[PDB]
Parts: C-alpha cells; sequence; structure tokens
C-alpha cells in the first residue's frame, strides 16, 4: 500500500508510486525521474496514464517498454492541465530527464515536489519566483551538515586533469569509468573530450544514452571498444579483480589502467580536499573515488528552503527510522528561527 508521502492531496495524483498495484482513487500517475527506486513496478503491461519529461517518456518506451499511448510527456518551464489541475514541470539538476513538480490545487493551496534534486541558487529565478509554496516535498539524502562536498566542477577539473596526466605520461594507458545508472554522463564525457576519444560501451548502454538528448551524441559514444581508449563498464566490476580480467581482454593494446568510481558522500569527505585525493592501488590499476553527487549538500538545502519559505516540509528520503525523522525535523526548525519565517 502506497504511503502519505507519495499522495497529493486534494488531487488524483501520485508521484513515484508504481511498486503498490492500482492506488484507489489515483487517475494520473507522475513519475519525477528514470531511477529504479522511483519507477519499480513498471513495465509493458502497465495501462494507466504516466506524466513524466520527454527524456523520461524515451526511456519508458525502450528500455521498460511502455506503450506509447499511456506516456505523456511535459514541456518544462510552461503552465499545463492535467484532468483539471495546472501543473509545471521544472528541471532538477539531477540526472537526465528528472524533474520537480509544482502542483497549483483546486482549493489555492501551491506544492511543489523536488523528486530528487541537486539544489542550486539558478533556482531562484525559475518559474518558483512568482509565487508562495504551502507544502515542499523535500529530497532530504544529505539533510545533516556532515554531509559535504565540492562543486560537479572542481570534480570534473580533478578527473581531466589526472586523466589527460596519466595518458600523457603513458600512451599504453586505458581509462575505465564505472555505472549503474542514468546520470554523472559529465564525467566520462569530459574524461574522453581532453583525450580525444570516443566513449566505448555495451550495447545496452548504447541503447540507454541513446534516450539522452545530449547534444551530438553520435560524435562522442560507440559499441566498437577497440577503436577507444575510455572504457565504461558496470560499477561491480570497478575493483582490481574485475579490471584486471578487463586488461587481459584488450588483446596487449594497454599495460596499465586508471578508473574512476563516482559515487556520492564517503566519509573520506570528513577529513581529505578534492586536491588532495589519492588512489588505491595494486600493481598497473589504480582506481579513484570521486565525490561527484547529483543529490544538495546540506549547505545547498539548506538556502534552497530558506529562500522557498515553505509553511510545510515532507521528507521523501531519509523516512524509516525515528531518529532520522527527528534529525531532520530539528534542522527545519533550526532554518525557520533563523530565517524568520
Ligand atoms: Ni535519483
Amino acid at each position: 500500500t502506497c504511503p502519505f508521502y507519495k499522495k497529493i492531496p486534494g488531487t488524483g495524483f501520485t508521484v513515484d508510486a508504481f511498486q503498490y498495484g492500482v492506488v484507489e482513487g489515483c487517475t494520473a500517475y507522475f513519475l519525477t525521474h528514470f531511477h529504479s527506486d522511483h519507477y519499480a513496478g513498471l513495465s509493458k503491461h502497465f495501462t494507466f496514464p504516466v506524466y513524466c519529461s520527454e527524456i523520461t517518456g524515451n526511456l519508458l518506451k525502450n528500455k521498460l517498454h511502455v506503450q506509447e499511448q499511456y506516456i505523456h510527456p511535459l514541456p518544462l518551464d510552461t503552465e499545463c492541465i492535467v484532468n483539471g489541475v495546472k501543473v509545471v514541470l521544472l528541471d532538477a539538476n539531477h540526472c537526465p530527464g528528472a524533474v520537480m513538480i509544482l502542483f497549483y490545487l483546486p482549493n489555492g493551496t501551491v506544492i511543489l515536489h523536488t523528486g530528487d534534486f541537486r539544489a542550486d541558487p539558478s533556482m531562484e529565478r525559475s518559474l518558483l519566483a512568482d509565487q508562495k509554496v504551502h507544502m515542499l516535498y523535500l529530497d532530504t539524502t544529505y539533510c545533516s551538515p556532515e554531509y559535504t562536498f565540492p562543486s560537479q566542477q572542481e570534480v570534473i577539473r580533478f578527473a581531466i586533469n589526472t586523466a589527460f596526466e596519466a595518458v600523457t605520461l603513458n600512451p599504453h594507458a586505458l581509462v575505465v569509468c564505472g555505472t549503474y545508472s542514468i546520470g554523472k554522463e559529465k564525467v566520462f564525457l569530459a574524461i574522453a573530450d581532453v583525450l580525444g576519444s570516443k566513449v566505448g560501451m555495451s550495447q545496452e548502454k548504447y541503447k540507454t544514452l541513446q534516450c539522452l538528448n545530449i547534444p551530438e551524441i553520435n560524435s562522442l559514444i560507440t559499441t566498437d571498444m577497440c577503436s577507444s581508449l575510455v572504457h565504461l563498464l558496470p560499477m561491480m566490476q570497478i575493483n582490481f579483480k574485475g579490471l584486471q580480467s578487463h586488461l587481459k581482454k584488450c588483446g596487449g593494446k594497454y599495460n596499465q589502467i586508471l578508473a574512476f568510481r563516482p559515487t556520492g558522500w564517503t566519509h573520506s569527505n570528513k577529513f581529505t580536499r578534492i586536491a588532495d585525493v589519492i588512489p588505491q592501488t595494486k600493481g598497473n590499476i589504480s582506481i579513484y573515488g570521486i565525490p561527484y553527487s547529483e543529490h544538495s549538500s546540506y549547505l545547498e538545502m539548506k538556502r534552497f528552503v530558506q529562500w522557498l519559505k515553505p509553511q510545510k516540509i515532507i521528507p521523501t528520503v531519509n523516512v524509516g527510522t525515528w531518529k532520522s525523522r527527528s534529525t531532520m525535523e530539528k534542522y527545519f526548525r533550526e532554518w525557520k528561527l533563523e530565517a524568520g519565517y
């Protein structure tokens, strides 16, 4: 049964609620983004209207085979009427196709559902500038002050400079990057651009990327592994055993691997600056963990909420323990007392 924080009151709508069977009273199912914990339950046998971005709808049709007659893509930044209710989709600064949803309820209440997001000051100049929000359904993934990490731009600078130095020192080094979902494509795209290479990958991953409306993508990626010196592999293979095994398959073209694991936050962020990050090494294999986040830091989250000044917050992440719920409620009250709303 569908939990309360996935239902939008005063509407027939749910958000990211496909794993509960037929939800009583639901006339339209919204999907914020194509990540498995959020789409859990969708397939070619789904027969209710799904509302989403264009990129999410391309993934639903090609990867999950949802029939076309049930996919309702909406443009961004544009007032739309759905089942008698005004809605707007906004860019979430998460993975490709990820949105936040503004709902203008028939009684005058305004709700913002962030989906998953990485808050940014640019959101202060979206269509949010113009009006009051009563209720905020908030991605609270990193809602505690210990969660610090650098800007995506600083992380990419470190990656590009590391890869270029290594391959210039040894033209026979291969670069490998891990992945297990959409998101974080700038990591492997930026490294391949500095090296003058396309990115090589499986047919299954190439198919996924072809759904994402990335400009000039045909110029940037390939299934011909032999033509490429930046390879994508499943995240599970980014370990000394899996990398050794991969290097064997490359027919003596290469004699070294440099590999990247984009994670979110890790407790080494408590101590080490991005500039000082070092790899784990075994023989001719080095592995870097890089803190590339597609979720708000604590400070970015706090800035957004103190600007928006919502009357009520409903967290959508870390909701399963009393300790997590009490910690988040304490920070929401701090924020409200500090800013005066
Ligand atoms: Ni996500």
